[PDB]
């Protein structure tokens, strides 16, 4: 759920998931859709398309088990839908971390700004 996702984003990026990423660009922002503005927003579109596969569990509110051990996120969960939910979160948190060198605080409040139509997953 979002509590595991927010914690991995903190662990990997040092950032506050709600405020730094919850209205960024065209895909990271909660509820946002559209073509990606940068690599950071691209990680978010990839993350959506990974969630879209989860039919037997809810990515927002079902909680899963994972450890942050030796600076890495390990998904220790065994219910299968929950383990893929953990793999989808782990991957966005890693991708965010890698592309932090281009985040850009101006896409940062992007709820009202413009977005071409999104590609297909």
């Amino acid at each position: 759920s979002v509590l595991e996702l927010g914690k991995m984003i903190l662990q990997e990026t040092g950032k506050n998931a709600i405020t730094s990423y919850g209205s960024y660009g065209c895909n990271c922002g909660w509820g946002h859709r559209g073509q990606p503005k940068d690599a950071t927003d691209r990680c978010c579109f990839v993350h959506k398309c990974c969630y879209k596969k989860l039919t037997d569990c809810n990515h927002k509110t079902d909680r899963y088990s994972y450890s942050w051990k030796n600076k890495a996120i390990i998904c220790e969960e065994k219910n299968p839908c929950l383990k893929e939910m953990c793999e989808c979160d782990k991957a966005v948190a890693i991708c965010l971390r890698e592309n932090l060198d281009t985040y850009n605080k101006k896409y940062k409040a992007y709820f009202k700004l413009k977005c071409k139509k999104p590609d297909t997953c």
